[PDB]
């Protein structure tokens, strides 16, 4: 289920990679860098980003989401949800 990750930025950023699907099927955490603030905050590769700093970002573009992340200098809180099950 969705969960909040509280990140404090380091000198090399947060240490995660955000990957977008053709608009606007969502933004996902592709990679979490070892030893990074993202790893410390327990963000996980595969996570879908649901909120940034308390605002729902489902249906926003990659740029909108990145801008929200950058909006507050030095910290961000990401509500994310992993996906373990799909019926295809
Ligand atoms: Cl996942
Ligand atoms: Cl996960």
């Amino acid at each position: 289920m969705p969960r909040l990750c509280r990140l404090v930025r380091g000198e090399q950023g947060y240490g995660f990679h955000l990957h977008g699907e053709k608009g606007r099927r969502g933004q996902f955490i592709r990679r979490v860098e070892p030893g990074s603030p993202a790893e410390a905050a327990a963000l996980r590769a595969g996570d879908r980003l649901v909120e940034v700093n308390g605002v729902n970002v489902e249906g926003e573009t990659h740029h909108q989401v990145v801008q929200r992340i950058k909006a507050v200098e030095g910290q961000t809180r990401l509500l994310v949800v992993d996906q373990m099950d799909s019926t295809l």
